[PDB]
RNA sequence: UUGUAUAU
């Protein structure tokens, strides 16, 4: 299967082997764990001539290398370090194959790299081969990263077809493991006319989303980078449910984000809710201090509370200081209290 | 080591 040259190379016979020396063996070396490695760490520092010599032998069979466990790395280097003309010729070897490559283990990595370095016209042509297959790519283990990459790299205007495809399925995709990722990229890079409908659906299913294994990340994303209007809507869903949600493995993280990113008024209201409300005989704050997840919310509340409110929180915590030591999680609250005594 | 998500 291997040639004399590659054979002797594996056998560590050419410790000083150079690029020009493997002319006529590029494809063979490229599809070889050691060969590829060798080529990879030469193209970056090699000369334009050495790179063209390598390019000449991989252009025709480029697809073959793109979907190759070791070859995909060489093609990637050309997009990263190759010349404009080489990147363009590789982009043409990809034409008509975007979908199958995007769904490919190795191929999707080439597509992702190509999207970063080719011109907008080449990006738009690539993106368009995904037209009609958006959800399939989004739900694919390989394809979801190509979609994420398009959103990061391509002009928003050319991604309208991905937006049209998410309409009505935002809730479904936000609880999907790859989908929640694409939704976040959409919120960070797309246009107002595009993020608007996505946000409406996110607001409509906020209650379910905060508690979802994946949806909770999308809601936090909005609390951390969203417009104040959108943040307040999320906060108003949390209000009245601080106690119950802070005790939830998933929503607890969302109430922390609310505490941290709410407006001054909203923050005070959230903290007060658990400083006033009584959970049985003892306050809601006390039940929270003893919970495996809620204790984190209290600590965050102590951190962001205005000195006036922090004082109130400490006072509600005070009478319980000695009992807290007996609870697996209350203890952790004591630790936090050290920072303040 | 008090608590949740990405691929050769």
């Amino acid at each position: 299967g291997r040639s004399r040259l590659l054979e002797d190379f594996r056998n560590n016979r050419y410790p000083n082997l150079q690029l020009r020396e493997i002319a006529g063996h590029i494809m063979e070396f490229s599809q070889d764990q050691h060969g590829s490695r060798f080529i990879q760490l030469k193209l970056e520092r090699a000369t334009p001539a050495e790179r063209q010599l390598v390019f000449n032998e991989i252009l025709q069979a480029a697809y073959q290398l793109m979907v190759d466990v070791f070859g995909n790395y060489v093609i990637q280097k050309f997009f990263e370090f190759g010349s404009l003309e080489q990147k363009l010729a590789l982009a043409e070897r990809i034409r008509g194959h975007v979908l199958s490559l995007a769904l490919q283990m190795y191929g999707c990595r080439v597509i992702q790299k190509a999207l970063e370095f080719i011109p907008s016209d080449q990006q738009n042509e690539m993106v368009r081969e995904l037209d009609g297959h958006v959800l399939k790519c989004v739900k694919d283990q390989n394809g979801n990263h190509v979609v994420q990459k398009c959103i990061e790299c391509v002009q928003p205007q050319s991604l309208q077809f991905i937006i049209d495809a998410f309409k009505g399925q935002v809730f479904a995709l936000s609880t999907h493991p790859y989908g929640c990722r694409v939704i976040q990229r959409i919120l960070e890079h797309c246009l107002p006319d595009q993020t608007l409908p996505i946000l409406e659906e996110l607001h409509q299913h906020t209650e379910q989303l905060v508690q979802d294994q994946y949806g909770n990340y999308v809601i936090q994303h909005v609390l951390e980078h969203g417009r104040p209007e959108d943040k307040s809507k999320i906060v108003a869903e949390i209000r009245g449910n601080v106690l119950v949600l802070s005790q939830h493995k998933f929503a607890s993280n969302v109430v922390e984000k609310c505490v941290t990113h709410a407006s001054r008024t909203e923050r005070a209201v959230l903290i007060d809710e658990v400083c006033t409300m009584n959970d049985g005989p003892h306050s809601a704050l006390y039940t929270m201090m003893k919970d495996q997840y809620a204790n984190y919310v209290v600590q965050k509340m102590i951190d962001v509370a205005e000195p006036g409110q922090r004082k109130i929180v400490m006072h509600k915590i005070r009478p319980h200081i000695a009992t807290l030591r007996k609870y697996t999680y209350g203890k952790h609250i004591l630790a936090k209290l050290e920072k303040y005594y």
